[PDB]
């Protein structure tokens, strides 16, 4: 009826081109949080925009993946995106 994978792709695509590069560099440069596993660069860089959403939903899960998606926007100063993201995020 409505795959969410296509929805997240529209968000990472609706971001600015220069901001797109900052989202990946910030993800690969993610510091350790608690014995967390570092994301292999060859996997993320080789992962396409659609495939990228598959590693976040498949490896981190829909609950944790969203936590990383919202916490990163506040980092690049995009609080306005959190107000809309919370309204467009399905329950």
């Amino acid at each position: 009826m409505a795959s969410t994978r296509c929805k997240l792709a529209r968000y990472l695509e609706d971001l600015e081109d220069v901001d797109l590069k900052k989202f990946k560099m910030h993800l690969e440069d993610y510091p350790p949080q608690k014995g967390c596993i570092p994301l292999p660069r060859g996997q993320t860089e080789k992962a396409d925009h659609v495939d990228l959403a598959t590693l976040m939903i498949d490896f981190n899960g829909e609950e944790k993946a969203w936590a990383m998606a919202v916490w990163i926007f506040a980092a690049i100063n995009r609080r306005d995106l959190y107000e809309k993201a919370k309204r467009d995020e399905p329950k």
